[PDB]
């Protein structure tokens, strides 16, 4: 029972995913293809790293992870498989699912990717096993569309390795320093204060997610219950106590500063959007401190 | 051929759905998830029970239906699982429509209320507290209950875990319900609210129901006057199609597929040109 | 392991596709539902056609294209059933899709079944059709349909009877080739030495522009990849670029790349950057090439 | 103490306007500029005339009316220079101006300038004209015109050295009456016994709205203050009210009412909130009104 | 040398105003006239009212305020003409103008306007030596336009008045219960805390104005160099010393607290806005604290 | 017959304007106030500037150009008062024009830059400090700067108080410039930028001169590729006016009032529809 998770930037609103689907039930007859969601802004590839660094904890071993944005398309380039080492725990760390969780072996789950850093968080978390470039015509067309290379040398592909084609047979194995990878902004320690950035707002509730993590805040000092003063662009100051959920706000409406289910320091009202309503945004400053 | 129906409030611009869908199939291998929506205003339990309510009588027996807005996440709240009784109409499908055995669903959700409709037009047989670490997280993520309080135990109650074992019955006075708002009375006009914009075609969907309307003397002819938000009035008889008003952009007032009093336009949207809304005051008058 | 591939107007917001998914699999339970596309412009049958023309090459034989748009639901009109001739090529060059060489596929393999309002039009001139049959069958539609919901009873349904095995002609009467509905397509002219048509679609969630300039009109002129264009938008938007294969072609990200499609049609684009949505450029907007 | 009433489509964001008013002080030093709107849609000349056809029972006989959206600056054209014949009452009711029994104003007392371009044809058709002139002569405009900015040159500018006692007929040649260049005006259709018009204009900044049915219209349908109306709007839009003097007379704040606006034509909006705004509602959208 | 200030709904987009200026000048030939402002918000009578009450120390000794929102137009309501008081000080209190300022004689300015509360903070601040129905056909219209009350019944009698008209023969005098007035919010102490709300946002600058004034401040103890915390709409609290002006906040972009030119207690960005990326607005909840 | 003329970025919506002209008023019995306009973005000098550089020649001599954006308003700044000297061309006016004497026109601005380009055009005879409480407060209001040292000293200048006993004279590099960017080369193509539009009508007016062009060897007859954003291409003959460009719609590249390469669409608007933009680059080439 082979299962693709396909993550793209080629939207929902025409054919451009049904037409990879196709190809996939076409390549693989058993497969089951499970939408990861296709609503990235474009070409934003520390973006789209966000949306699948997580997942292989939550599927079942074997799963393959096609994943694209493509600005390179229809050039010389070539895109990446590789075979993961640790599935890892996560959250705010733990395995998933019922009871203590569903442990998963090493090594059970494979990314295929442009070669344009879109892994470089997924590498960094959970290490990798082998890395091959994908060239073989027996994965790949023989004259790819130009301008759809996420459909060509991802979406194709990905429907091979689900359906048993070697990962070894894709291409030459690449070296570490080949498999391209983007600079992560670091979390500044700033006196006793922790200085990062709004990494996301958490659609469709307007939560507002640090790149500021569990384990920055341990480093100085910071657990449940610990009031708080966070600063937004530079000139929203909020001040609450760290607490695990929105409920323990009190009143609707009232601020709580909480773990986030990836592990990072967020801000939200509860049963009510804070981002929406002052327009907060991705890449603002954010200031932390007790 | 198991089936999980899933419809949530956290939206596909993440990865927040998929995580929930892996753990499906790892719990129950054979499955088959059907996306409902998961583009519900959230928190608004009255929203979500709209899209939920009608949902049996279109799937095959034995489906489970997942559904969930969890304001309440990380508290102490556990879930409510229930096995439905009458699937209740007519019947959909070619022909006479496929009838469905009682018994043959099962909801989980949060005990918030958003199972208040489906209980109502449908009864139940049976209503359990989901508290078992068989079926659930022993360590749940705070935040992330529409995960590990839904998706996770629907998906072993699809792969035939035993409905009673999930933790205690219920008794009725337990689950949670909303006050439904009420259709009043002022002269012989029938005052109520927008319950819904139609989207994508801007089509308006009142409160007021048949029943509503033939008590006060309406039928599929009759001349009505529908006036909207207290200020935007309209007329035209009472059709069972938007093509019956002829000319495209003509104005329709007709029943929905839920026997509600709606009015749209002939192929053109009603709703977005005005910016006419949910929640805005529908008064109606023969 | 038959497949339904779904595209309608229905939106993603609502209860309205599951319902009819949850008949698909009421009727034919092996079956496997693609989502096509579910935003489509309400009732615009046009841009519909946009997103199935090109469907049959990507996928296995035998399947069901459900294609809906429904403005005159509750009414006497009912569906068309119909088996396509050649599954066709395409894309910017012509040629089958998958690796290799792609997946050839067979003669009058796929069945379309959709409102007999023209949606189907750019379908039948692509591919050609080998049988229509109107669908009437109450053992394919329901006796008592919901008035308000023909993209449900007229095509959800009889397509899960036609993907279970139900026989095409068993549907309904053949009909006539007079008697399937279809629209009127632009025809670029031929205008001077320049190509004159429209900006066909904005390409959501990029903002590259796409024209009804196709390849083969062309080929009309002789323009092939390395031939200096002037494409004009708006009639006031003289746009320079050599045609090339892709976007990277132009330089440096938010130069101007005039491109073939993977539908096979002149395009124009900024490299990794949006060309339409800055500028507001939009659908049915003039669009004029030359050499 | 001469007065220069001053109406353009110059906005009010750069120094264009305190140009023309700088050269009005220069050529008339004693005189007053009074601000008539800045605002209109720059070169919608029915627009404009709208602005500037009530103007002259409010103001001192020997006013000078400076109007102009002028597209074709820079051009051969010259503009068109007028005394009026009737000062002509108005309103609701049709009176003149002012505390007590209001201010009468003699004829051919006000001098209108503007481009020869349809600006002034509801001036003309509403209050009759003396003596028209074109407006050529050095004397009253530049030897040398900036290309770009006639409003200054061929109407700020002359209408300072009429304000400052130039003779009218000194300006430049009579005028025919068929070299002013005029635009046609929708007619108030008599249909059954409805009256068929269309949204005039939305009164900003309260977003009431304004028909082009104007009261002497209704009095051939013998319609007066009582008369329960159906007014309606955009073809699907029946509102229903007695046709009131005034707002409050709708009751509660929000209700629709019917009524004559200051300037003798039939309108509608809600009692102290807006109509035309919650709801988009557009000036050209049709107006039916029946008793 | 006769002038008359202008305040009005009417807006600036058609013929409205200048029909009342035409008037103005036909009745009194001498006039000037000075637009105060014709933007307010229609029928909100309290935002009217801040765009009056600190005129008087500005002009000259004899001005008439032509003030209007017209809501009961052709009703059977009057206006009501006031000779005010005081002149009164103002600002952050002081005379206007070069040197000491101009110090302005007791009962030197008349206000006219609907009787709908409109004049409710003049007569607050400023106080009144005496109040009429403007009645009279001699400084109103015979058959006045139902719908254009600002110009019969404001306009038209404010230039009579300019004119050299008795103010006593305008009609009869109101007695103080006659004169329409609005309930002013109280700022409230609340524990050592004061509340208030958003009075007005300061266009074009998007600075915040409250409605807790400088009395309110030194009640608490508050004056210039006071660390503040500042929460508006109940979530966003800022903090900054209170400070004379934008400048002092430091770098461009940085929070000031400061007193308005009228005396208020207000925040604001140095040379940037604030309102407007936040899109704070006027009704918030506005809360102070040292 | 006194007049000020009047420039602020203080806007229309509230009574600050009006306190400034009751002021003027109360000092200048017999001064008429013109407004210039109050809607320059706040804080933007070179904007500011835009406004009140070619103003003197179209005003009768001894106006005062009362002038301020003040965002160090409540320092210890002070005003600069100038008297200009050449009022600077053609002359305005019907006939051959009106010509002006030098030294007939003040200015007085905070010292921030805003006469930059006024005194780049026009030169100065005088330039003092405003600091005598003659014409300023004692007791400033600290927010309101555009009152207290410009609008209230700009009528006591109006009402002849001498120039020159505002405060100590000033040399040349006490008055603050803003430095202005230049027109570059690269190629043949000229590069500037777009330095404002012109509302109400969406013309695009950019910082490239009729100067930069004719050296270029550009003049009216001129065939012009402009792209502007460095995306959107427009091509065009350089013409006087924009109904030269024929048809309602089509594109016209001319010289605006100021000598300045512009470009707009006849009787339509160019900016809007495309959502140009001030501080756009603006590339030409013959
Ligand atoms: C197949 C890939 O093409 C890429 N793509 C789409 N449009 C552009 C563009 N204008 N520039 C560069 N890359 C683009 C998308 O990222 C898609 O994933
Ligand atoms: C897992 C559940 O978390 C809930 N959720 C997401 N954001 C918030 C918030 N700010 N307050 C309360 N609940 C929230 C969603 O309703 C989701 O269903
Ligand atoms: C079931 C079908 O109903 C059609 N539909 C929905 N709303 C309208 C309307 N206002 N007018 C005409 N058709 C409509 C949709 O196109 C859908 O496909
Ligand atoms: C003359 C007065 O008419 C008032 N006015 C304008 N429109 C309305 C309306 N729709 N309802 C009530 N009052 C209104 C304005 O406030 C103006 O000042
Ligand atoms: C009196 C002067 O005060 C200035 N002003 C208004 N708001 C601010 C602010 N937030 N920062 C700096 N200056 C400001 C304006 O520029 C006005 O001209
Ligand atoms: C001096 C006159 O210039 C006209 N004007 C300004 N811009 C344009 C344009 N793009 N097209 C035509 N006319 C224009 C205005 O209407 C003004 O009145
Ligand atoms: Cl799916
Ligand atoms: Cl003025």
């Amino acid at each position: 029972r082979p299962i693709i998770a396909f993550m793209s930037d080629l939207g929902t609103t025409d054919d451009s995913v049904a037409q990879c689907k196709g190809l996939m039930y076409s390549i693989c007859p058993d497969v089951t293809v499970v939408d990861v969601c296709h609503s990235m802004t474009p070409w934003d590839v520390e973006e789209g790293a966000r949306y699948i660094v997580d997942l292989p904890r939550f599927f079942p071993e074997g799963t393959v992870f096609a994943t694209t944005t493509y600005p390179a398309t229809g050039t010389t380039t070539r895109s990446v498989a590789v075979r993961i080492k640790q599935a890892a725990k996560g959250g705010a760390g733990q395995w998933a699912g019922s009871g203590a969780g569903f442990e998963r072996a090493e090594g059970s789950y494979i990314y295929i990717a442009p070669n344009n850093g879109l892994l470089t968080t997924v590498l960094e978390e959970h290490g990798y096993l082998e890395a091959y470039e994908v060239t073989s015509p027996k994965v790949i067309p023989e004259q790819p569309e130009p301008t759809f290379y996420s459909r060509e040398m991802v979406a194709i592909p990905s429907a091979h390795l689900a359906a048993g084609f070697p990962l070894s047979e894709v291409g030459r194995p690449l070296e570490d320093h080949e498999i391209v990878r983007f600079n992560r902004p670091a979390v500044e320690q700033d006196g006793e204060a922790l200085v990062g950035v709004v990494s996301a707002i958490d659609h469709p509730f307007g939560n507002v997610w640090t790149n500021i993590h569990r384990t920055d805040l341990e480093k100085a000092g910071i657990g449940y219950g610990a009031r708080l003063r966070l600063t937004l662009d530079g000139v929203l100051p909020f001040e609450a106590p760290l607490t695990p959920t929105f409920a323990d706000a009190g009143e609707i409406g009232n601020i709580a500063i909480y773990l986030n289910s990836r592990g990072y320091l967020s801000i939200a009202r509860n049963a009510a959007s804070l981002a929406y309503p002052y327009h907060l945004k991705e890449g603002m400053s954010a200031r932390v401190e007790a």
